[PDB]
Protein backbone atom coordinates (compact mmCIF):
# COMPACT_ATOMS: atom_id res chain seq x y z
CA UNK A 1 0.00 0.00 0.00
CA UNK A 2 2.21 2.90 1.38
CA UNK A 3 -0.43 4.76 3.50
CA UNK A 4 -0.70 8.44 4.54
CA UNK A 5 0.54 8.71 8.20
CA UNK A 6 -0.40 11.43 10.77
CA UNK A 7 1.74 12.67 13.72
CA UNK A 8 -0.06 14.52 16.57
CA UNK A 9 2.50 16.65 18.45
CA UNK A 10 5.40 18.40 16.65
CA UNK A 11 7.66 18.60 19.77
CA UNK A 12 11.43 17.84 19.64
CA UNK A 13 10.47 14.15 19.28
CA UNK A 14 7.45 13.89 16.97
CA UNK A 15 9.17 16.43 14.70
CA UNK A 16 11.85 13.64 14.54
CA UNK A 17 9.14 10.93 14.02
CA UNK A 18 7.67 13.12 11.17
CA UNK A 19 11.08 13.85 9.48
CA UNK A 20 11.90 10.08 9.61
CA UNK A 21 8.57 9.28 7.84
CA UNK A 22 9.16 12.02 5.16
CA UNK A 23 12.76 10.67 4.65
CA UNK A 24 11.30 7.13 3.94
CA UNK A 25 8.74 8.56 1.41
CA UNK A 26 5.44 8.41 3.41
CA UNK A 27 2.79 11.17 2.91
CA UNK A 28 3.01 12.66 6.46
CA UNK A 29 0.31 14.99 7.92
CA UNK A 30 1.15 16.79 11.22
CA UNK A 31 -1.03 18.65 13.76
CA UNK A 32 0.14 20.59 16.86
CA UNK A 33 -1.69 23.08 19.15
CA UNK A 34 0.58 26.14 18.74
CA UNK A 35 0.61 25.37 14.96
CA UNK A 36 3.69 27.69 14.42
CA UNK A 37 5.88 24.86 15.97
CA UNK A 38 4.72 22.56 13.04
CA UNK A 39 5.72 25.04 10.20
CA UNK A 40 9.35 23.72 9.98
CA UNK A 41 7.90 20.27 8.91
CA UNK A 42 5.94 21.95 6.01
CA UNK A 43 9.26 22.90 4.27
CA UNK A 44 10.50 19.24 4.74
CA UNK A 45 7.32 18.22 2.80
CA UNK A 46 4.65 17.45 5.48
CA UNK A 47 1.02 18.73 5.19
CA UNK A 48 0.06 20.84 8.28
CA UNK A 49 -3.61 19.84 9.10
CA UNK A 50 -5.45 22.81 10.75
CA UNK A 51 -7.37 20.49 13.21
CA UNK A 52 -7.02 17.04 14.92
CA UNK A 53 -10.11 15.66 13.06
CA UNK A 54 -8.73 16.75 9.61
CA UNK A 55 -5.42 15.06 10.63
CA UNK A 56 -6.87 11.73 11.92
CA UNK A 57 -9.11 11.11 8.84
CA UNK A 58 -6.50 12.42 6.29
CA UNK A 59 -4.38 9.26 7.18
CA UNK A 60 -4.99 5.55 8.05
CA UNK A 61 -2.41 5.30 10.91
CA UNK A 62 -2.07 8.09 13.57
CA UNK A 63 1.16 8.40 15.67
CA UNK A 64 0.60 10.42 18.93
CA UNK A 65 3.58 12.10 20.69
CA UNK A 66 2.50 14.81 23.25
CA UNK A 67 3.13 15.55 27.01
CA UNK A 68 0.98 12.74 28.63
CA UNK A 69 -2.11 10.46 28.15
CA UNK A 70 -4.31 13.19 29.75
CA UNK A 71 -3.46 15.41 26.69
CA UNK A 72 -3.85 12.52 24.14
CA UNK A 73 -7.24 11.78 25.82
CA UNK A 74 -8.49 15.44 25.42
CA UNK A 75 -7.46 15.45 21.68
CA UNK A 76 -8.89 12.04 20.64
CA UNK A 77 -11.87 11.50 23.07
CA UNK A 78 -13.46 14.90 22.15
CA UNK A 79 -16.97 14.45 20.54
CA UNK A 80 -15.48 16.63 17.72
CA UNK A 81 -13.15 13.73 16.58
CA UNK A 82 -14.08 10.36 18.35
CA UNK A 83 -16.46 9.38 15.44
CA UNK A 84 -13.50 9.59 12.95
CA UNK A 85 -11.34 6.95 14.78
CA UNK A 86 -13.12 4.01 12.97
CA UNK A 87 -10.72 1.61 11.14
CA UNK A 88 -7.70 3.89 11.96
CA UNK A 89 -4.59 2.66 13.85
CA UNK A 90 -3.64 4.82 16.89
CA UNK A 91 0.08 4.43 17.79
CA UNK A 92 0.51 6.11 21.24
CA UNK A 93 4.28 6.92 21.50
CA UNK A 94 3.84 9.46 24.37
CA UNK A 95 5.31 8.45 27.81
CA UNK A 96 2.67 6.90 30.14
CA UNK A 97 1.83 4.23 32.79
CA UNK A 98 0.80 0.61 32.03
CA UNK A 99 -2.75 1.25 33.44
CA UNK A 100 -2.82 4.29 31.05
CA UNK A 101 -2.05 1.93 28.08
CA UNK A 102 -4.80 -0.57 29.18
CA UNK A 103 -7.39 2.31 29.47
CA UNK A 104 -6.43 3.92 26.08
CA UNK A 105 -6.55 0.37 24.53
CA UNK A 106 -10.15 -0.21 25.81
CA UNK A 107 -11.55 3.23 24.73
CA UNK A 108 -9.91 3.13 21.21
CA UNK A 109 -11.28 -0.46 20.69
CA UNK A 110 -14.74 0.84 21.82
CA UNK A 111 -14.67 3.46 18.93
CA UNK A 112 -13.56 0.87 16.26
CA UNK A 113 -9.80 1.76 16.30
CA UNK A 114 -6.73 -0.51 16.42
CA UNK A 115 -4.16 0.25 19.17
CA UNK A 116 -0.37 0.03 19.57
CA UNK A 117 1.19 1.53 22.76
CA UNK A 118 4.91 2.35 22.35
CA UNK A 119 7.97 3.51 24.38
CA UNK A 120 10.63 5.43 22.34
CA UNK A 121 13.97 4.23 23.92
CA UNK A 122 15.92 6.81 21.85
CA UNK A 123 16.66 10.57 21.59
CA UNK A 124 15.72 12.54 18.39
CA UNK A 125 19.17 11.91 16.75
CA UNK A 126 18.43 8.08 16.89
CA UNK A 127 15.03 8.19 15.02
CA UNK A 128 15.78 7.40 11.32
CA UNK A 129 18.88 5.23 12.17
CA UNK A 130 19.26 1.37 12.28
CA UNK A 131 19.93 1.78 16.07
CA UNK A 132 16.64 3.69 16.81
CA UNK A 133 14.79 1.56 19.44
CA UNK A 134 10.98 1.80 19.98
CA UNK A 135 9.13 -0.97 21.92
CA UNK A 136 5.47 -1.54 20.83
CA UNK A 137 2.84 -3.62 22.70
CA UNK A 138 -0.79 -4.24 21.59
CA UNK A 139 -2.42 -6.47 18.91
CA UNK A 140 0.16 -8.16 16.54
CA UNK A 141 -1.72 -7.89 13.15
CA UNK A 142 -1.73 -4.02 13.00
CA UNK A 143 2.09 -4.14 13.66
CA UNK A 144 2.88 -7.06 11.21
CA UNK A 145 0.66 -5.31 8.56
CA UNK A 146 2.73 -2.04 8.80
CA UNK A 147 6.26 -3.38 9.63
CA UNK A 148 7.50 -1.05 6.77
CA UNK A 149 6.14 2.11 8.58
CA UNK A 150 7.85 1.14 11.90
CA UNK A 151 11.19 0.35 10.09
CA UNK A 152 11.13 4.04 8.87
CA UNK A 153 11.27 5.21 12.56
CA UNK A 154 14.15 2.81 13.52
CA UNK A 155 15.98 -0.44 12.61
CA UNK A 156 15.39 -1.71 16.21
CA UNK A 157 11.56 -1.14 16.42
CA UNK A 158 10.12 -4.31 18.05
CA UNK A 159 6.72 -5.79 19.01
CA UNK A 160 7.10 -7.27 22.55
CA UNK A 161 3.60 -8.78 23.33
CA UNK A 162 -0.27 -8.67 23.19
CA UNK A 163 -0.73 -7.10 26.69
CA UNK A 164 -0.59 -3.33 25.86
CA UNK A 165 0.86 -2.10 29.23
CA UNK A 166 4.11 -4.12 28.63
CA UNK A 167 5.82 -1.27 26.61
CA UNK A 168 5.33 1.34 29.41
CA UNK A 169 6.34 -1.08 32.25
CA UNK A 170 9.68 -1.71 30.40
CA UNK A 171 9.92 2.06 29.60
CA UNK A 172 9.81 2.91 33.37
CA UNK A 173 12.57 0.30 34.16
CA UNK A 174 14.88 1.55 31.35
CA UNK A 175 14.19 5.25 32.20
CA UNK A 176 15.17 4.44 35.86
CA UNK A 177 18.68 3.48 34.57
CA UNK A 178 18.78 6.53 32.26
CA UNK A 179 17.99 8.97 35.17
CA UNK A 180 20.48 7.18 37.52
CA UNK A 181 23.29 7.78 34.97
CA UNK A 182 22.17 11.39 34.21
CA UNK A 183 21.87 12.44 37.90
CA UNK A 184 25.26 10.67 38.26
CA UNK A 185 26.59 13.13 35.63
CA UNK A 186 24.86 16.09 37.35
CA UNK A 187 26.76 15.09 40.58
CA UNK A 188 30.04 14.53 38.62
CA UNK A 189 29.63 18.08 37.14
CA UNK A 190 28.88 19.64 40.60
CA UNK A 191 32.10 18.06 42.02
CA UNK A 192 34.21 19.25 39.01
CA UNK A 193 32.67 22.79 39.39
CA UNK A 194 33.64 22.78 43.14
CA UNK A 195 37.26 21.46 42.61
CA UNK A 196 37.80 23.88 39.61
CA UNK A 197 38.16 20.85 37.18
CA UNK A 198 37.61 21.64 33.43
CA UNK A 199 34.51 19.62 32.35
CA UNK A 200 36.41 18.77 29.11
CA UNK A 201 38.63 16.56 31.37
CA UNK A 202 35.49 14.89 32.88
CA UNK A 203 34.14 14.45 29.30
CA UNK A 204 37.25 12.69 27.88
CA UNK A 205 37.54 10.60 31.14
CA UNK A 206 33.89 9.42 30.89
CA UNK A 207 34.42 8.51 27.17
CA UNK A 208 37.30 6.21 28.35
CA UNK A 209 35.56 4.89 31.50
CA UNK A 210 31.92 4.36 30.24
CA UNK A 211 32.58 0.73 29.16
CA UNK A 212 33.61 -0.08 32.81
CA UNK A 213 30.21 1.25 34.08
CA UNK A 214 28.43 -0.75 31.27
CA UNK A 215 30.22 -3.93 32.47
CA UNK A 216 29.23 -3.05 36.09
CA UNK A 217 25.51 -2.45 35.24
CA UNK A 218 25.30 -5.63 33.02
CA UNK A 219 26.98 -7.58 35.93
CA UNK A 220 24.44 -6.17 38.50
CA UNK A 221 21.53 -7.44 36.31
CA UNK A 222 23.12 -10.90 35.47
CA UNK A 223 24.03 -11.49 39.17
CA UNK A 224 20.69 -10.23 40.67
CA UNK A 225 18.79 -12.48 38.17
CA UNK A 226 20.86 -15.49 39.42
CA UNK A 227 20.72 -14.59 43.16
CA UNK A 228 24.58 -14.36 43.30
CA UNK A 229 24.68 -11.85 46.24
CA UNK A 230 27.62 -13.48 48.13
CA UNK A 231 31.20 -12.57 46.97
CA UNK A 232 32.82 -15.10 44.59
CA UNK A 233 35.86 -15.24 42.21
CA UNK A 234 33.78 -13.66 39.35
CA UNK A 235 32.65 -10.46 41.25
CA UNK A 236 34.53 -7.31 40.09
CA UNK A 237 33.41 -5.18 43.13
CA UNK A 238 32.25 -5.89 46.73
CA UNK A 239 30.27 -3.42 48.91
CA UNK A 240 33.25 -2.62 51.25
CA UNK A 241 35.40 -0.71 48.67
CA UNK A 242 32.27 0.96 47.13
CA UNK A 243 31.19 2.22 50.62
CA UNK A 244 34.86 3.17 51.43
CA UNK A 245 35.27 5.25 48.21
CA UNK A 246 31.71 6.65 48.67
CA UNK A 247 32.68 8.28 52.05
CA UNK A 248 35.22 10.45 50.11
CA UNK A 249 32.37 11.73 47.84
CA UNK A 250 29.94 12.48 50.77
CA UNK A 251 32.69 14.39 52.72
CA UNK A 252 33.57 16.39 49.51
CA UNK A 253 29.86 17.25 48.84
CA UNK A 254 29.24 18.17 52.55
CA UNK A 255 32.34 20.45 52.46
CA UNK A 256 31.41 22.04 49.05
CA UNK A 257 27.66 22.60 49.93
CA UNK A 258 26.45 20.14 47.17
CA UNK A 259 22.90 18.71 47.73
CA UNK A 260 23.29 15.33 49.50
CA UNK A 261 19.56 14.37 49.29
CA UNK A 262 20.33 11.79 46.54
CA UNK A 263 23.63 10.33 47.89
CA UNK A 264 22.18 10.10 51.45
CA UNK A 265 19.60 7.89 49.63
CA UNK A 266 22.45 5.62 48.32
CA UNK A 267 24.02 5.66 51.85
CA UNK A 268 20.76 4.32 53.42
CA UNK A 269 20.82 1.33 50.94
CA UNK A 270 24.54 0.57 51.63
CA UNK A 271 23.94 0.78 55.44
CA UNK A 272 20.86 -1.56 55.15
CA UNK A 273 23.02 -4.09 53.19
CA UNK A 274 25.96 -3.79 55.71
CA UNK A 275 23.46 -4.16 58.68
CA UNK A 276 22.87 -7.67 57.22
CA UNK A 277 26.28 -9.43 56.93
CA UNK A 278 26.90 -8.15 53.33
CA UNK A 279 29.87 -5.72 53.82
CA UNK A 280 32.18 -8.04 51.74
CA UNK A 281 29.45 -9.37 49.33
CA UNK A 282 29.00 -8.50 45.57
CA UNK A 283 27.49 -5.02 44.78
CA UNK A 284 24.35 -6.94 43.58
CA UNK A 285 23.49 -7.75 47.28
CA UNK A 286 22.22 -4.08 47.44
CA UNK A 287 19.26 -5.21 45.17
CA UNK A 288 17.68 -6.98 48.25
CA UNK A 289 17.52 -3.60 50.16
CA UNK A 290 15.49 -1.53 47.69
CA UNK A 291 12.13 -1.61 49.63
CA UNK A 292 10.93 1.17 52.04
CA UNK A 293 12.67 1.29 55.47
CA UNK A 294 9.68 1.93 57.88
CA UNK A 295 7.09 -0.95 57.98
CA UNK B 1 63.23 -2.82 38.76
CA UNK B 2 61.57 -4.99 41.51
CA UNK B 3 57.99 -3.70 42.25
CA UNK B 4 56.00 -4.24 45.51
CA UNK B 5 52.18 -4.33 45.88
CA UNK B 6 50.74 -3.77 49.40
CA UNK B 7 47.21 -5.26 49.56
CA UNK B 8 46.29 -8.48 47.68
CA UNK B 9 42.52 -7.71 47.60
CA UNK B 10 40.35 -8.26 44.48
CA UNK B 11 42.12 -5.26 42.90
CA UNK B 12 45.81 -5.36 43.91
CA UNK B 13 45.75 -9.10 43.13
CA UNK B 14 44.89 -7.77 39.61
CA UNK B 15 47.67 -5.10 39.82
CA UNK B 16 50.14 -7.91 40.87
CA UNK B 17 49.06 -10.37 38.10
CA UNK B 18 49.39 -7.56 35.48
CA UNK B 19 52.99 -6.83 36.68
CA UNK B 20 53.94 -10.58 36.65
CA UNK B 21 52.40 -10.89 33.11
CA UNK B 22 54.73 -8.04 31.88
CA UNK B 23 57.81 -9.75 33.47
CA UNK B 24 58.42 -7.53 36.55
CA UNK B 25 59.88 -9.06 39.75
CA UNK B 26 56.76 -8.49 41.95
CA UNK B 27 56.77 -8.84 45.76
CA UNK B 28 53.37 -8.76 47.51
CA UNK B 29 52.43 -8.25 51.19
CA UNK B 30 48.95 -8.56 52.73
CA UNK B 31 47.78 -8.80 56.37
CA UNK B 32 45.93 -12.16 56.29
CA UNK B 33 48.93 -13.50 54.28
CA UNK B 34 46.92 -16.56 53.01
CA UNK B 35 45.09 -14.17 50.55
CA UNK B 36 48.54 -13.40 48.93
CA UNK B 37 49.62 -17.13 48.53
CA UNK B 38 47.77 -17.55 45.17
CA UNK B 39 50.20 -14.92 43.66
CA UNK B 40 53.21 -17.16 44.64
CA UNK B 41 52.37 -19.81 41.95
CA UNK B 42 52.12 -17.01 39.26
CA UNK B 43 55.71 -16.07 40.32
CA UNK B 44 55.37 -13.33 43.00
CA UNK B 45 57.48 -13.40 46.21
CA UNK B 46 55.19 -13.17 49.32
CA UNK B 47 57.16 -10.88 51.75
CA UNK B 48 56.31 -11.83 55.40
CA UNK B 49 56.36 -8.12 56.52
CA UNK B 50 55.75 -4.58 55.08
CA UNK B 51 59.40 -3.56 55.79
CA UNK B 52 60.80 -6.61 53.88
CA UNK B 53 58.38 -5.71 51.04
CA UNK B 54 59.18 -1.95 50.81
CA UNK B 55 63.01 -2.42 50.80
CA UNK B 56 62.89 -5.54 48.50
CA UNK B 57 61.68 -3.16 45.67
CA UNK B 58 62.34 0.41 44.39
CA UNK B 59 58.68 1.31 43.58
CA UNK B 60 55.84 0.43 46.06
CA UNK B 61 52.19 0.28 44.80
CA UNK B 62 49.61 0.52 47.67
CA UNK B 63 46.01 -0.79 47.23
CA UNK B 64 44.11 -1.27 50.59
CA UNK B 65 40.80 0.00 52.17
CA UNK B 66 41.74 3.72 52.87
CA UNK B 67 44.64 6.17 53.59
CA UNK B 68 44.20 5.51 57.36
CA UNK B 69 45.31 1.86 56.64
CA UNK B 70 48.14 2.90 54.21
CA UNK B 71 49.28 5.38 56.92
CA UNK B 72 49.45 2.65 59.68
CA UNK B 73 51.50 0.32 57.34
CA UNK B 74 54.04 2.91 56.05
CA UNK B 75 54.30 5.45 58.97
CA UNK B 76 55.10 2.70 61.57
CA UNK B 77 58.57 3.29 63.21
CA UNK B 78 59.27 -0.35 62.10
CA UNK B 79 59.30 0.67 58.35
CA UNK B 80 59.46 4.54 57.92
CA UNK B 81 63.35 4.43 57.86
CA UNK B 82 63.22 2.15 54.74
CA UNK B 83 61.19 4.65 52.59
CA UNK B 84 64.37 6.54 51.43
CA UNK B 85 64.78 6.67 47.58
CA UNK B 86 61.60 4.55 47.08
CA UNK B 87 58.58 5.62 44.92
CA UNK B 88 55.21 5.22 46.75
CA UNK B 89 52.28 4.85 44.26
CA UNK B 90 49.06 5.20 46.35
CA UNK B 91 46.28 3.55 44.23
CA UNK B 92 43.82 3.19 47.17
CA UNK B 93 40.63 5.38 47.08
CA UNK B 94 41.01 8.63 49.12
CA UNK B 95 40.28 12.40 49.40
CA UNK B 96 42.36 15.19 47.74
CA UNK B 97 43.52 16.52 51.20
CA UNK B 98 44.55 12.85 51.92
CA UNK B 99 46.77 12.91 48.74
CA UNK B 100 48.37 16.28 49.74
CA UNK B 101 49.11 14.95 53.32
CA UNK B 102 50.57 11.57 52.10
CA UNK B 103 52.67 13.59 49.56
CA UNK B 104 54.19 15.76 52.37
CA UNK B 105 54.91 12.81 54.79
CA UNK B 106 56.54 10.61 52.04
CA UNK B 107 58.73 13.58 50.90
CA UNK B 108 59.72 14.11 54.60
CA UNK B 109 61.12 10.48 54.71
CA UNK B 110 63.04 10.85 51.36
CA UNK B 111 60.40 9.10 49.13
CA UNK B 112 58.86 10.09 45.76
CA UNK B 113 55.02 10.19 45.49
CA UNK B 114 52.35 9.41 42.86
CA UNK B 115 48.66 9.43 43.96
CA UNK B 116 46.39 7.43 41.61
CA UNK B 117 42.68 6.67 40.94
CA UNK B 118 42.00 3.26 39.26
CA UNK B 119 39.03 4.05 36.90
CA UNK B 120 38.58 0.34 36.01
CA UNK B 121 37.36 -3.01 37.45
CA UNK B 122 39.88 -5.90 37.95
CA UNK B 123 39.08 -7.46 34.49
CA UNK B 124 40.33 -4.14 32.87
CA UNK B 125 43.83 -4.15 34.54
CA UNK B 126 46.25 -5.71 31.98
CA UNK B 127 44.19 -4.50 28.94
CA UNK B 128 44.80 -1.51 26.55
CA UNK B 129 41.52 0.01 27.95
CA UNK B 130 42.62 -0.13 31.66
CA UNK B 131 42.43 3.52 32.90
CA UNK B 132 44.40 4.77 35.96
CA UNK B 133 44.85 8.56 36.56
CA UNK B 134 48.10 9.54 38.39
CA UNK B 135 48.88 12.98 39.90
CA UNK B 136 52.16 13.99 41.64
CA UNK B 137 55.68 14.88 40.38
CA UNK B 138 56.22 14.19 36.60
CA UNK B 139 59.82 12.73 36.67
CA UNK B 140 58.96 9.58 38.76
CA UNK B 141 56.09 8.87 36.25
CA UNK B 142 58.11 9.63 33.02
CA UNK B 143 61.04 7.52 34.41
CA UNK B 144 58.73 4.43 34.91
CA UNK B 145 56.21 4.81 32.00
CA UNK B 146 56.92 1.06 31.23
CA UNK B 147 55.70 -0.02 34.76
CA UNK B 148 52.42 1.95 34.40
CA UNK B 149 51.83 0.60 30.81
CA UNK B 150 51.87 -2.96 32.37
CA UNK B 151 48.76 -1.99 34.49
CA UNK B 152 46.84 -0.44 31.51
CA UNK B 153 47.11 1.09 28.00
CA UNK B 154 45.19 4.19 29.25
CA UNK B 155 47.34 5.02 32.37
CA UNK B 156 47.86 8.84 32.32
CA UNK B 157 49.65 11.57 34.33
CA UNK B 158 47.14 14.46 34.75
CA UNK B 159 49.07 17.17 36.75
CA UNK B 160 51.67 18.16 39.44
CA UNK B 161 49.02 18.95 42.15
CA UNK B 162 48.66 15.51 43.85
CA UNK B 163 44.98 15.86 44.96
CA UNK B 164 43.83 16.15 41.27
CA UNK B 165 43.57 12.31 40.82
CA UNK B 166 41.19 11.85 43.83
CA UNK B 167 39.03 14.94 43.00
CA UNK B 168 38.48 13.50 39.44
CA UNK B 169 38.01 9.97 40.99
CA UNK B 170 35.07 11.26 43.14
CA UNK B 171 33.42 12.97 40.07
CA UNK B 172 33.75 9.84 37.84
CA UNK B 173 32.62 7.49 40.68
CA UNK B 174 29.52 9.79 41.09
CA UNK B 175 28.54 8.84 37.48
CA UNK B 176 29.34 5.15 38.16
CA UNK B 177 27.06 5.09 41.30
CA UNK B 178 24.28 7.06 39.47
CA UNK B 179 24.15 4.33 36.78
CA UNK B 180 24.41 1.44 39.32
CA UNK B 181 21.69 2.80 41.67
CA UNK B 182 19.78 3.45 38.40
CA UNK B 183 20.04 -0.32 37.74
CA UNK B 184 18.99 -1.15 41.34
CA UNK B 185 15.84 1.03 40.71
CA UNK B 186 15.33 -0.47 37.19
CA UNK B 187 15.47 -3.98 38.83
CA UNK B 188 12.90 -2.96 41.53
CA UNK B 189 10.53 -1.73 38.73
CA UNK B 190 11.05 -4.97 36.68
CA UNK B 191 10.34 -7.05 39.86
CA UNK B 192 7.08 -5.05 40.44
CA UNK B 193 5.84 -5.23 36.74
CA UNK B 194 6.74 -9.02 36.50
CA UNK B 195 9.53 -8.32 33.88
CA UNK B 196 12.31 -11.03 33.58
CA UNK B 197 15.67 -9.24 34.28
CA UNK B 198 17.05 -10.94 31.12
CA UNK B 199 14.65 -8.58 29.21
CA UNK B 200 16.08 -5.56 31.16
CA UNK B 201 19.60 -6.88 30.37
CA UNK B 202 19.10 -7.19 26.57
CA UNK B 203 17.17 -3.82 26.54
CA UNK B 204 20.01 -1.98 28.37
CA UNK B 205 22.59 -3.54 25.96
CA UNK B 206 20.55 -1.98 23.07
CA UNK B 207 19.76 1.34 24.82
CA UNK B 208 23.10 2.10 26.65
CA UNK B 209 24.54 4.09 23.68
CA UNK B 210 21.50 6.49 23.95
CA UNK B 211 22.31 7.15 27.67
CA UNK B 212 26.06 7.56 26.74
CA UNK B 213 25.08 10.22 24.14
CA UNK B 214 22.85 11.91 26.79
CA UNK B 215 25.60 11.96 29.51
CA UNK B 216 28.34 13.14 27.01
CA UNK B 217 25.86 15.87 25.80
CA UNK B 218 25.18 17.01 29.44
CA UNK B 219 28.97 17.49 29.97
CA UNK B 220 29.67 19.16 26.51
CA UNK B 221 26.65 21.53 26.96
CA UNK B 222 27.32 22.41 30.66
CA UNK B 223 31.00 23.15 29.75
CA UNK B 224 29.73 25.59 27.03
CA UNK B 225 26.91 27.12 29.18
CA UNK B 226 24.23 25.96 26.63
CA UNK B 227 21.37 25.65 29.22
CA UNK B 228 18.62 27.24 27.01
CA UNK B 229 16.83 24.91 24.48
CA UNK B 230 18.25 25.08 20.90
CA UNK B 231 18.15 23.04 17.60
CA UNK B 232 20.96 20.70 18.88
CA UNK B 233 19.28 19.64 22.23
CA UNK B 234 17.93 16.05 22.22
CA UNK B 235 15.93 16.46 25.52
CA UNK B 236 14.26 19.33 27.48
CA UNK B 237 13.35 19.20 31.23
CA UNK B 238 9.53 19.08 30.57
CA UNK B 239 9.36 15.53 29.07
CA UNK B 240 11.94 14.21 31.62
CA UNK B 241 9.78 15.58 34.52
CA UNK B 242 6.57 14.28 32.79
CA UNK B 243 7.95 10.70 32.38
CA UNK B 244 9.54 10.89 35.89
CA UNK B 245 6.07 11.28 37.55
CA UNK B 246 5.19 7.75 36.25
CA UNK B 247 8.31 6.33 38.08
CA UNK B 248 7.61 8.15 41.43
CA UNK B 249 3.92 6.99 41.39
CA UNK B 250 5.07 3.36 40.62
CA UNK B 251 7.64 3.38 43.50
CA UNK B 252 5.13 5.00 45.97
CA UNK B 253 2.55 2.30 44.99
CA UNK B 254 5.09 -0.61 45.22
CA UNK B 255 6.67 0.55 48.59
CA UNK B 256 10.13 1.15 46.93
CA UNK B 257 12.41 3.60 48.90
CA UNK B 258 11.88 7.06 47.32
CA UNK B 259 14.75 8.79 49.23
CA UNK B 260 16.79 8.88 45.95
CA UNK B 261 14.05 9.86 43.42
CA UNK B 262 12.62 12.51 45.84
CA UNK B 263 16.20 13.88 45.56
CA UNK B 264 15.90 14.02 41.71
CA UNK B 265 12.41 15.62 42.09
CA UNK B 266 13.80 18.46 44.29
CA UNK B 267 16.42 19.31 41.54
CA UNK B 268 13.78 19.26 38.73
CA UNK B 269 11.42 21.48 40.83
CA UNK B 270 14.29 23.95 41.60
CA UNK B 271 15.11 24.16 37.83
CA UNK B 272 11.36 24.55 36.87
CA UNK B 273 10.92 27.26 39.64
CA UNK B 274 13.42 29.26 37.52
CA UNK B 275 12.04 29.53 33.94
CA UNK B 276 13.83 26.31 32.75
CA UNK B 277 10.85 23.89 32.20
CA UNK B 278 11.50 23.81 28.36
CA UNK B 279 15.35 24.28 28.53
CA UNK B 280 18.01 21.56 27.79
CA UNK B 281 18.45 18.83 30.50
CA UNK B 282 21.90 20.47 31.16
CA UNK B 283 20.14 23.44 32.90
CA UNK B 284 19.66 21.04 35.92
CA UNK B 285 23.50 21.32 36.46
CA UNK B 286 22.91 24.89 37.89
CA UNK B 287 20.62 23.49 40.68
CA UNK B 288 23.07 21.04 42.30
CA UNK B 289 23.90 23.25 45.38
CA UNK B 290 22.17 22.71 48.79
CA UNK B 291 18.68 24.07 49.84
N1 LIG C 1 12.67 13.89 23.75
C1 LIG C 1 13.05 12.62 23.69
O1 LIG C 1 14.19 12.28 23.38
C2 LIG C 1 12.04 11.57 24.01
C3 LIG C 1 12.41 10.24 23.97
C4 LIG C 1 11.54 9.27 24.40
C5 LIG C 1 10.33 9.63 24.92
N2 LIG C 1 9.88 10.89 24.76
C6 LIG C 1 8.44 11.19 24.94
O2 LIG C 1 8.01 11.80 23.75
C7 LIG C 1 7.04 12.82 24.04
C8 LIG C 1 7.46 14.09 23.35
O3 LIG C 1 8.50 14.76 24.11
P1 LIG C 1 9.15 16.02 23.37
O4 LIG C 1 10.60 16.09 23.68
O5 LIG C 1 8.70 16.02 21.95
O6 LIG C 1 8.51 17.26 24.16
P2 LIG C 1 8.37 18.81 23.79
O7 LIG C 1 9.32 19.19 22.70
O8 LIG C 1 8.41 19.59 25.08
O9 LIG C 1 6.89 18.84 23.16
C9 LIG C 1 5.69 18.25 23.75
C10 LIG C 1 4.62 18.13 22.68
O10 LIG C 1 3.35 17.83 23.31
C11 LIG C 1 2.41 18.83 22.97
N3 LIG C 1 1.54 19.08 24.11
C12 LIG C 1 1.93 19.30 25.40
N4 LIG C 1 0.92 19.50 26.21
C13 LIG C 1 -0.20 19.41 25.39
C14 LIG C 1 -1.58 19.53 25.66
N5 LIG C 1 -2.06 19.77 26.87
N6 LIG C 1 -2.44 19.39 24.62
C15 LIG C 1 -1.93 19.15 23.41
N7 LIG C 1 -0.66 19.01 23.04
C16 LIG C 1 0.17 19.15 24.09
C17 LIG C 1 3.23 20.05 22.60
O11 LIG C 1 2.37 20.94 21.88
P3 LIG C 1 2.63 22.47 22.30
O12 LIG C 1 3.69 22.90 21.30
O13 LIG C 1 1.36 23.29 22.17
O14 LIG C 1 3.12 22.49 23.74
C18 LIG C 1 4.35 19.38 21.82
O15 LIG C 1 3.94 19.01 20.51
C19 LIG C 1 6.88 12.84 25.57
O16 LIG C 1 5.79 12.05 26.04
C20 LIG C 1 8.16 12.18 26.07
O17 LIG C 1 7.93 11.55 27.32
C21 LIG C 1 10.74 11.89 24.35
N1 LIG D 1 37.32 -3.36 43.04
C1 LIG D 1 37.39 -2.40 42.12
O1 LIG D 1 36.95 -2.52 40.98
C2 LIG D 1 38.02 -1.08 42.49
C3 LIG D 1 37.90 0.00 41.63
C4 LIG D 1 38.83 1.01 41.69
C5 LIG D 1 39.61 1.12 42.81
N2 LIG D 1 39.41 0.29 43.86
C6 LIG D 1 39.94 0.64 45.20
O2 LIG D 1 40.99 -0.26 45.44
C7 LIG D 1 41.08 -0.50 46.86
C8 LIG D 1 40.93 -1.98 47.08
O3 LIG D 1 39.68 -2.38 46.51
P1 LIG D 1 39.39 -3.94 46.61
O4 LIG D 1 38.33 -4.26 45.60
O5 LIG D 1 40.68 -4.70 46.53
O6 LIG D 1 38.85 -4.16 48.11
P2 LIG D 1 38.92 -5.55 48.94
O7 LIG D 1 38.86 -6.70 48.00
O8 LIG D 1 37.96 -5.54 50.08
O9 LIG D 1 40.39 -5.50 49.52
C9 LIG D 1 40.83 -4.51 50.46
C10 LIG D 1 42.30 -4.74 50.73
O10 LIG D 1 42.77 -3.73 51.65
C11 LIG D 1 43.37 -4.38 52.74
N3 LIG D 1 43.18 -3.61 53.95
C12 LIG D 1 42.02 -3.05 54.41
N4 LIG D 1 42.16 -2.48 55.58
C13 LIG D 1 43.49 -2.73 55.91
C14 LIG D 1 44.25 -2.41 57.04
N5 LIG D 1 43.75 -1.77 58.10
N6 LIG D 1 45.55 -2.82 57.07
C15 LIG D 1 46.03 -3.48 56.01
N7 LIG D 1 45.40 -3.84 54.90
C16 LIG D 1 44.12 -3.43 54.92
C17 LIG D 1 42.70 -5.74 52.85
O11 LIG D 1 43.51 -6.59 53.69
P3 LIG D 1 42.84 -8.00 54.11
O12 LIG D 1 42.65 -8.66 52.76
O13 LIG D 1 43.66 -8.84 55.06
O14 LIG D 1 41.54 -7.66 54.77
C18 LIG D 1 42.68 -6.08 51.38
O15 LIG D 1 43.97 -6.51 50.98
C19 LIG D 1 40.01 0.38 47.51
O16 LIG D 1 40.52 1.66 47.87
C20 LIG D 1 38.98 0.47 46.38
O17 LIG D 1 38.12 1.56 46.73
C21 LIG D 1 38.74 -0.91 43.67
K1 LIG E 1 3.32 4.84 25.35
K1 LIG F 1 44.43 7.52 45.51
Amino acid sequence: MKPSISVLGTGRMGSALARALLQAGYRTVVWNRTSEKAEPLAALGATVAPTVRQAIDASGIVIVNVSDYAATSTLLRASDVTPGLRGKLIVELTSGTPEGARETSQWTAAHGARYLDGAILATPDFIGTDAGTILLSGALEPFAANEDVFRALGGNVQHIGTEPGLANALDSAVLALMWGALFGGLHAIAVCRAEEIDLGELGRQWAATAPVVEGLVADLIKRTSAGRFVSDAETLSSISPHYGAFQHLKELMEARRIDRTVVDGYDAIFRRAIASGHLHDDFAALSQFMGKAEQ
